[PDB]
DNA sequence: AGCGTGGGCGT
DNA sequence: TACGCCCACGC
């Protein structure tokens, strides 16, 4: 991990330079992406994409066992587990 | 439950 | 450099 965060209070290191640039945003407070609907700003594009689903009601991921739908894959993953117990 | 949000990393 | 995934933690 050749890329260390320069903020003295922080000590995060990364493998690629782009990971450092993305991380740096938590320190600069920069949020490049804005929701066309509610105007809220976000630090990342992928998080804006999933956030928008809260407005549209879009749920692309369904449970293979019960068919319950979710807006995010990690929500589906957390849910499928319950069918074990 | 619903969802913000950082980290890793393939491409 | 950027997108967009999985992943995971936190409330
Ligand atoms: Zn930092
Ligand atoms: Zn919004
Ligand atoms: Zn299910």
């Amino acid at each position: 991990r050749p890329y260390a965060c320069p903020v003295e209070s922080c000590d995060r290191r990364f493998s690629r330079s782009d990971e450092l640039t993305r991380h740096i945003r938590i320190h600069t407070g920069q949020k490049p992406f804005q929701c066309r609907i509610c105007m809220r700003n976000f630090s990342r594009s992928d998080h804006l994409t999933t956030h928008i689903r809260t407005h549209t009601g879009e749920k692309p991921f369904a449970c293979d066992i019960c068919g319950r739908k979710f807006a995010r894959s990690d929500e589906r993953k957390r849910h499928t587990k319950i069918h074990l117990r």
